[PDB]
């Protein structure tokens, strides 16, 4: 039943990406010291001018500067041209900080969960493709096998699909739109070849590639001093290519830089870790779970699980398998989860789907 | 086919909304003088303090200071204790200027457009109660019926759902989230009563409201001061409020501070016009429509309607009929759409898409 | 031998002054726990906006916040039409801060210090009526005398002379000019009043009162919301009016914020000793001791003593009597005149001459 | 009657030169359009961050990124490693720009002049040849012949002097400080003797210049990617440099910045104009005028000439005959000296006292 999707991703260079990497360094950095510090911050930057602000309730010693300019390090923003340097960059702090199982979801809520057999990540290909083909630069650029490679790119994937009496199975990838940023000695002729070659042929399955395939790499020529100002980063507005590259359902909240105890960023996690349990456990295809919660009450306030005809079970069937598997409550998602982790800067970019590394992405067994 | 959902929307106060309108105020200010004006700006604010950024390449005279003060004014912040006056506050301009049918779309793009018969707006109850909401109390604000009223609000509706030999149909309002500032000198008390009698009965359909809907009217108590700050206000992350409310798909694309010929507002606006011109021609009572763009590209690179099972029609009917109905060609739409227009910041709040003094909300006739 | 001379200035409230005072209330917050602390810092204000820049080489736990805001609230800013509110401003803190007798002094370098019996602070009487009259009115705000007054003011003072075969003897106040800021329930002609019989009349002797003395109080009219902009207030640009009101001599170095090590402050202060020591002890009437140093060198390169004609012992005598009774190597000069206490925050308004609490204001002996 | 005397200077590329050279570069580009532009503005810079700031009521269309930008280029910061690139850098304007010979004194003043015969140039020895050594290094800065310079430098030199029944006659250089910015690939031992040979003793006169003479070039060491930094620069901060070095008077007063219309600059220019004259026409060796002015009052409100004994005239003979060739009031002084015009930029840096080429420095004739 043939349609085309299209999805995308960025770098860690990317403004809005290091804005939301900065944020999270902040909340790992709190989490070390202290697993229950509240952390609500943000970040804003602009050529060599970043700005940290927020209010957290915590008690732990922190140097922000250190934990800002580590990750804008960490980034590869070292050397002026870059359009960055840990070292030059303006880090105005505006950061307010104080000092002191069955809880009850804070604000009305509603959480989805997304999951499609297409790949073994339980991801869309096409942001799976978009997220991995911004990963291997990064290695290229890390390693040194690339070293004109800078850390601000995007990446887009548009792959032509076909369903299937029940849902969603990928073809070909129709055509690869990536841009990254660069150094001034090298030229857009072997720029282009190595994106192809060693980036996008090392990561796009064989079976995918066509001869028909539309390469589109550093479409509008140069992208040398192009560093982080993108007119102002910004953190939490990249919603869309941190969960399913407009795949599932969002109702709009962001991730990076809110601690554990906001529903948006747990419960989300949450219902990832369903969605992808159940496909895994052959009960669908591809599914949609919705978690809706009451602001006081900690037991979800209905959950709904949105098969496209590819279970077998029924929903309602399925769903008493979720509420004889899952307890969906606040304060055991981050338990169960491990939620008081510092691993929320590497959830910062690349996805926060998809990476099996991270504790809602491993599947529950699922006793049926 | 039971289930709930739940949408949110925020008033011309929340600092995310003053951005995304004072970016579109430079985008109006603009295209009144230059039709042809290359907007391209975002804004960030906080506390008594707002950050104009962008590259525009247009040729008209424009007075930044007043432009965003006009807004500012506008939106309700005039005194001090409000957390904002246009009179007061810090306009720092760091915005870059320069002076000079089958165009082409610009990057390789997908975007969606949603529509559904609940509602005489063809937009999910849920998000138009939410906008609703928020619009009834700027009014009782600037009439002056209910005088400590303040700019910044936030609504969260939640509806009890029913699917139907196609889909969705809304039962009940089950809760009701609205958080207003406020006035020092009015009691919580009178806060919540207004707020039933004035604001949410005076919108919400007498056959949605019942005795067990829950209202949550100030739930964290007082408001007073906030305004603006929520440590710290951007453009671009109100996505979803934008939008449908978390139904239909949204690929990531912010509209606020783009001018027309960027594909992610232009498109994004042609394809709610379809959607809502399809379910306005009895060919279907919900739809998704999905167009696909290529960089380079005038023509869309594959059009995909979305029915639920609503559509008597059958999709390959229904495309044809889109298909000898629309012309989604990017200079097309901006043409039959009046996107040169300064409407700009009418659309940065209360929603991109209900409202019917907008063109892409007036159906078009469809010949069949 | 008849001439005029003019003084000013300014109140607590002014832009300059905040940000003297804050940047001196970093040093006190760090020599408290670290009298040993490298303090290099300068502050910048606009409107509900505080920036703090600098290097701080020290090893004592400050909470920057704290002492920016509580700084503002000492200046009598929490009110919001005030033009700064402590609990609402933004406070930018871009600092960065280190941890790890015969000394030598830093930079090349020419200090200067000058004395008059023309009052009993052995200050020019111009600076000294400016500064109290400023003072007056801070005690009139602080009791509740005058509750209408406000932080900013600005004073001047310009006094008619005539020499006495040595030099400078005041007559009259010919014209005072005072500015202040205020709340707006209070008339132009009831703040006239009051600053003319509670500030005026009760700090300038009887004997330079006339009945020809011009009176210019709050001559642009109204000074209300008049708040810290004054587009943009800075750090030690207010150098003239926190050493002699142009009396003596100015290399044109900066005293707030910067510690005790830099000669800049210590040796300033330390001539200031000397030269008020000699008028004290009967040796002139009037001197302007002048003290050069060399980059490297502990022991001062070079002391002039300038006195006009007002001593009896003769420069090259006078000399002698310095170089027997003062040590001026930077190391000492720390040590006796306890340059490692935090006092530095009350130094930073109503100048740093003229005050007996502090150190260098203490006449030493003088053996002759 | 030995005495040694210390002065310093700044070149293009000191952070608070920066602020005055564009502040006074934004009152050129006005003046041009409109010389009755109302101008009072400031800015600070701190890294790639310039902040334009102030009031200006005119009629005239400036690009103020232009005006910014073009000032940072002329300066010398084109490279992302000087601390500076005009191309890059953010300039945030948040200045505020309205529309719409017997005038009257503003403001209560007291401004000093000062002229002495120990240069051609009328100014002190050591503060003439501070500036000249700047000016040399920004010379083979942009000449080619020294390209290892960069912009920031900063300059020190102290004189050794002996009285002559009268006044000020300097003896020799005792030692010169100076520390300039540079690029990477060029050693400190190649720096100091081109320090030495090609900008010292190819401007310091060969009288002065001894085997004794001590110097102290790039002291500190490096000082390579410094640039404009110093944790903030700003406007009016460099007050003494800008006048006579320390060897006149200062009320505190700012020139950068300020339009024609305020007595801060005009009357002191004048005061200088009548003091270069008097020591020009053989009146005096040396000259100290003090001219003092009334709010509202546009005559002058008492003039006083301070000449050291070195005038024959004796003062109150002087007076008369500066009462009879010059007419100090606001209006005749901007009228005569021509202060339109668009000069302000060169007069930004370097000091504005010495240098022929402005209008004040041209002694008028003086008929007796
Ligand atoms: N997703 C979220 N859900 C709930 N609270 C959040 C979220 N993100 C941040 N916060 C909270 O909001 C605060 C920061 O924003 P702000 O609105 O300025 O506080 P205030 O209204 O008191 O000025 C933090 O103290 C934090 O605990
Ligand atoms: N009057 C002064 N005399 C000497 N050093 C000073 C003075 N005021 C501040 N400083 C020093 O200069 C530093 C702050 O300015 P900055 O020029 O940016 O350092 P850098 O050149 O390393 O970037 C501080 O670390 C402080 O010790
Ligand atoms: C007490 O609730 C406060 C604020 C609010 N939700 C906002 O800043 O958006
Ligand atoms: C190593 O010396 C450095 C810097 C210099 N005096 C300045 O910033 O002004
Ligand atoms: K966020
Ligand atoms: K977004
Ligand atoms: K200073
Ligand atoms: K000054
Ligand atoms: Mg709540
Ligand atoms: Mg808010
Ligand atoms: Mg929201
Ligand atoms: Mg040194
Ligand atoms: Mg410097
Ligand atoms: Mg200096």
């Amino acid at each position: 039943g043939a349609f085309m999707f299209t999805s995308e991703s960025v770098g860690e260079g990317h403004p809005d990406k290091i804005c939301d990497q900065i944020s999270d360094a902040v909340l790992d950095a709190h989490l070390k010291q202290d697993p229950n510090a509240k952390v609500a911050c943000e970040t804003v930057c602009k050529t060599g001018m970043v700005l940290l602000c927020g209010e957290i309730t915590s008690m732990a010693m922190i140097d922000y500067q250190r934990v800002v300019r580590d990750t804008i390090k960490h980034i590869g923003y070292d050397d002026s041209a870059k359009g960055f340097d840990f070292k030059t960059c303006n880090v105005l702090v505006a950061l307010e900080q104080q000092s002191p199982e069955d809880v009850g979801a804070g604000d009305q809520g509603l959480m989805f969960g997304y999951a499609t057999d297409e790949t073994e990540e339980c991801m869309p290909l096409t942001i799976v493709l978009a997220h991995k083909l911004n990963t291997r630069m990064a290695d290229l650029r890390r390693s040194g096998v690339l070293p004109w490679l800078r850390p601000d790119s995007k990446t887009q994937v548009t792959v032509q699909y076909v369903q299937d009496n029940g849902a969603v199975i990928p073809v070909r990838v129709h055509t690869i739109v990536i841009s990254v940023q660069h150094n001034e000695d090298i030229t857009l002729e072997a720029m282009r070849e190595a994106l192809k070659e060693q980036v996008i042929k090392a990561v796009v399955p064989a079976k995918y590639l066509d001869e028909d395939t539309i390469y589109h790499l550093q479409p509008s020529g140069r992208f040398v001093i192009g560093g982080p100002q993108g007119d102002a980063g910004v953190t939490g507005r990249k919603i869309i290519v941190d969960t399913y590259g407009g795949w599932g359902a969002h109702g709009g909240g962001a991730f990076s830089g809110k601690d554990y105890t906001k529903v948006d960023r747990s419960a989300a996690y949450a219902a990832r870790w369903v969605a992808k349990s159940l496909v895994k456990a052959g009960l669908c295809r591809r599914v949609l779970v919705q978690v809706s919660y009451a602001i006081g009450v900690a037991e979800p306030l209905s959950i709904s699980i949105f098969t496209y005809g590819t279970s077998k079970k029924t929903e309602r069937e399925l769903l008493e398998v979720v509420n004889k598997n899952f307890d969906l409550r606040p304060g055991v998602i981050v338990r169960d989860l491990d939620l008081k982790k510092p691993i929320y800067q590497k959830t910062a970019c690349y996805g926060h789907f998809g990476r099996s590394e991270f504790p809602w992405e491993v599947p529950k067994k699922l006793v049926f």
